[PDB]
């Protein structure tokens, strides 16, 4: 069975109490990977951190603070000063029409899905270049490669986080560093749930419906699961993905009808 190489090493992983971010902290921890992670309610952070220090053999740390803000970053930099691995992760914007966003709104979803990742990986960088090695991986959106409707804040936003990536992962490569994307498309979580419901809702049909539509309109006839995300980001952060950088990796069972 596969070693990924990572024992020992410590990753930061962003939004992790839930969804799509536990996942990959599950995965870390599944290999050996000594964590911190980090969401703003205790009650359900501090669970998730129980149940992984029980399912692994691992250092577990949990931060309660709000990733978005200064003092969340200082939070988390405190606990994790010198990480080998980040997992970038946020709570998405809203959705609607952008004659409803203000400069506020665009301000505020730059910052928690652009800024935020930038501002870590600004602290966290030179560290794994001294180290001769890092791994930091941005959990972003299918909405990269094909816009969303009615997430106009996350289409810009995200969008804008990639191109950054895309020039950095390069200049740091020789360094022994990656930095790659993993862009769900429909994940299993309970955000989706509380979507879902709303649109069900909006649509006149019940929330397992609209459910069942959606999974059938996607090739793969299912949606993603936190743990084969997590797999995925725990493969980019290994010793066996060294020769793979600035990739934006969609993990979406097809549903993007792009040939690239
Ligand atoms: N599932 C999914 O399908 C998706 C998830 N997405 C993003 O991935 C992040 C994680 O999402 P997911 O894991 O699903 O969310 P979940 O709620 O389960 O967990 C959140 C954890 O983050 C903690 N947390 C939140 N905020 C903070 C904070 N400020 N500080 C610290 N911790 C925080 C929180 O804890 P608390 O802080 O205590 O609240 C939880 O621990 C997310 O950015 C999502 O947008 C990407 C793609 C898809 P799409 C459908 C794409 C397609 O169809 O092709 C497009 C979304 C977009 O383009 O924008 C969802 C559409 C919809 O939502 O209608």
């Amino acid at each position: 069975h596969m070693d990924l190489g990572i024992a020992g090493k410590t990753a930061l992983v962003c939004a992790a109490s839930k969804g799509l971010g536990r996942g990959c902290a599950e995965a870390l921890a599944a290999e050996g990977v000594n964590l911190v992670i980090v969401a703003r309610t205790r009650d359900t952070l501090e669970e998730t951190a129980e149940e992984i220090r029980a399912a692994s053999n691992v250092s577990v740390t949990a931060v309660a603070c709000d990733i978005t803000t200064p003092d969340g970053r200082a939070a988390a930099l405190a606990a994790c000063p010198q990480p080998d691995i980040l997992v970038n992760n946020a709570g998405g914007p809203p959705p609607g029409d952008f004659r409803d966003f203000s400069h506020d709104d665009w301000i505020r979803a730059l910052e928690a899905n652009m800024l935020t990742p930038i501002e870590l990986i600004r602290a966290t960088v030179d560290g794994m270049i001294g180290r001769g090695f890092g791994r930091i991986v941005n959990i972003t959106s299918s909405a990269v490669k094909a816009p969303i409707d009615v997430l106009a804040l996350s289409n810009g936003a995200r969008s804008g986080l990639t191109g950054f990536v895309a020039g950095l992962s390069r200049k740091v490569a020789g360094q022994g560093v990656t930095i790659n994307n993993l862009l769900p498309g429909l994940f299993d979580t309970d955000r989706i749930a509380t979507t879902l419901a709303a649109s069900a809702k909006a649509q006149g049909v019940t929330v397992d419906e609209l459910r069942a539509r959606r999974a059938k309109e996607i090739p793969a006839g299912r949606l993603g699961t936190r743990a084969e995300f997590g797999a995925a980001c725990a493969f980019l952060c290994s010793v066996h993905a060294g020769y793979i950088t600035g990739q934006n990796w969609l993990l979406d069972g097809g549903a993007y009808p792009g040939t690239f």
